[PDB]
C-alpha cells in the first residue's frame, strides 16, 4: 500500500495512500469525504493493468509497439482515459509508488486535513 502524489491543474498536489488496482473510491472511504457511486470495487487485484500520468503515457506508446490484436484492444477501448492503458474503469497500483501522476477523476484540493 504504497503512495501516490496527485498533481493538481491549479498546481496543487495531494497526497493519499493508494492500493493496488484500487480506484480512488477506497481513498474517498477512508478519508470520510462526500463520495459518489457507493462501490466497494475489489479486494484482491493482482496481475492488474497499467496507469501513469498523461505526461508518461506519450512515452510508454512509442516505446512499446502496438500489434494488430494491441492496437485492436484500443478501438474495444470506451469510457477510458487517455492516460490509462490497458485498463477500464482507470485503477491506480502500487505500480507507481514513490511515483508523480495525475489523478484519474476530476477532484481537486488543496486544504490539508488529518482524515481518520
Amino acid at each position: 500500500m504504497p503512495l501516490i502524489t496527485f498533481i493538481s491543474p491549479d498546481g496543487s498536489r495531494k497526497t493519499y495512500e493508494a492500493y493496488d488496482g484500487e480506484t480512488l473510491l477506497s481513498l474517498a472511504h477512508r478519508n470520510n469525504v462526500d463520495l459518489e457511486g457507493a462501490c466497494e470495487g475489489s479486494l484482491a487485484c493482482s496481475t492488474c493493468h497499467v496507469i501513469i500520468d498523461p505526461s508518461w503515457y506519450d512515452i510508454v506508446e512509442q516505446h512499446n509497439e502496438i500489434s494488430d490484436e494491441e492496437n485492436d484492444m484500443l478501438d474495444l477501448a470506451f469510457g477510458l482515459t487517455d492516460t490509462s492503458r490497458l485498463g477500464c474503469q482507470i485503477i491506480l497500483t502500487k505500480e507507481l509508488d514513490g511515483l508523480c501522476v495525475i489523478l484519474p477523476t476530476e477532484t481537486r484540493n488543496i486544504s490539508f486535513v488529518k482524515n481518520s
